[PDB]
């Protein structure tokens, strides 16, 4: 019956962030998650479902696939390999000098 009675946006993912954060100091997720939820206002069961629904928000899907009815598309494999093919590291400081031989800052 109730019309979108849920937590916040802002405070959950605030939340799930300071979990991570944390994760930083802790690397055990029990010492971590147990410790945050009463400084938010939650239980360590609920802040630890936040954090594994914050796993699948990455899980990005959606069934809509173009269908090759007469023109032929290609089916690949799993391997998703390169195709543009590497062009030069470049990024190279090859320059004539970024700093100026004769002054001219007379100027701060």
């Amino acid at each position: 019956m109730t019309k979108n009675t849920r937590f916040s946006p802002e405070v959950r993912q605030r939340a799930v962030r300071m979990v991570l954060e944390s994760q930083g100091e802790y690397d055990s997720q029990w010492a971590t998650i147990c410790s945050i939820a009463p400084k938010i206002g939650c239980t360590p069961e609920t802040l630890r479902v936040w954090v594994r629904q914050h796993e699948r928000d990455t899980g990005g899907d959606d069934g809509g696939l173009t269908t090759a009815e007469r023109q032929r598309l290609k089916e690949p494999e799993r391997e998703n390999r390169e195709l543009r093919r590497s062009n030069d590291i470049l990024r190279l400081a090859s320059a004539y000098f970024a700093k100026a031989e004769f002054d001219r800052l007379w100027k701060k």
